[PDB]
């Protein structure tokens, strides 16, 4: 069971969560991203179970990431999915911040606003390093 | 000297630039990128130094990548300069495509034209690894 969920939007944060997955293996986590370790099956159920099984949820904050979630009341936004269920299951939400901007919490919808009170590291594109040896830290 | 320097758009190419560092550095290469090698003194010649002293030119052909360079015709933006050392001095230039979309030649300064003559790789996200590999066949 990885010990690390990567969260994150395919068209803006898919090179931050892929060096965000390479840095975390060097670093000993077994870490789950879609890409590499979501495999056979109805993925509904995968995708879910494989954020039950990761003590760590590392959420991708680039730019509008959480754009799709906005009045996806009937929950079939995929990051939306994911975030219920860590924070439902009491996960450890480490959210990375790339640009992102903080929005007023009525934009979302109720059942993931609690997302927004979790502490965030800021990603450094000058610092990279110290970047990741944060998020080892904020990592259980 | 480095045996490799990247040259990228910050405004889009920050993160496959960075995670191509990573990877080339964990396969043995010493890797130039400015933001971890590009120290102190008047940037100008330390960059153009940089290019000429690196046997290969990777360079990551994000979207919109060589905008700046179109109308550049005093040299004055930073991928063209680097662009134009690099063919002036054969380097063996390797173009990482990432959702760069391939423009008349006529658009851009003539002194840069050739860049696009250089086989490229296609970026997958998919087969990061195999794009890894592929990339390490490329190089010097
Ligand atoms: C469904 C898809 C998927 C979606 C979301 N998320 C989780 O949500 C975050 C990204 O969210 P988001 O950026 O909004 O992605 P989304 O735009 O909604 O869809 C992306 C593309 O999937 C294509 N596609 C549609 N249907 C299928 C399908 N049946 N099979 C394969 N592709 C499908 C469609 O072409 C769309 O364009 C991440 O945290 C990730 O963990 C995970 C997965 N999916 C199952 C998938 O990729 N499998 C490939 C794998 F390599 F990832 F495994
Ligand atoms: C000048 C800058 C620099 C520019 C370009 N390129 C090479 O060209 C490609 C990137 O091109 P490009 O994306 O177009 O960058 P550009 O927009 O033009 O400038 C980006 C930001 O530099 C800021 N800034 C301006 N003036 C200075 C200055 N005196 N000092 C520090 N910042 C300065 C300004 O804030 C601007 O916004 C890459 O391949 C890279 O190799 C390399 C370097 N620079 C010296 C720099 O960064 N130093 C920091 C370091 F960490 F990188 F070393």
């Amino acid at each position: 069971t990885p010990d690390v969920f990567i969260s994150y939007r395919r068209n803006s944060g898919s090179q931050l969560a892929s060096l965000l997955k390479v840095h975390l293996q060097l670093h000993g986590f077994s870490v789950f991203i879609d890409v590499e370790k979501l495999e056979a099956g109805k993925f509904e159920d995968k995708l879910i179970q494989s954020v039950m099984g990761a003590r760590n949820f590392v959420l991708v904050l680039s730019p509008g990431a959480l754009d799709k979630c906005m009045q996806d009341h009937d929950c079939k936004d995929w990051v939306h999915k994911e975030i219920v269920t860590a924070l439902s299951c009491g996960k450890n939400i480490v959210p990375i911040i790339d640009g992102f901007e903080w929005p007023e919490p009525q934009v979302l919808p109720e059942d993931m606003q609690a997302v927004l009170t979790f502490n965030g590291i800021k990603w450094s594109h000058e610092y990279q390093e110290a970047t990741i040896e944060k998020i080892i830290r904020f990592l259980q």
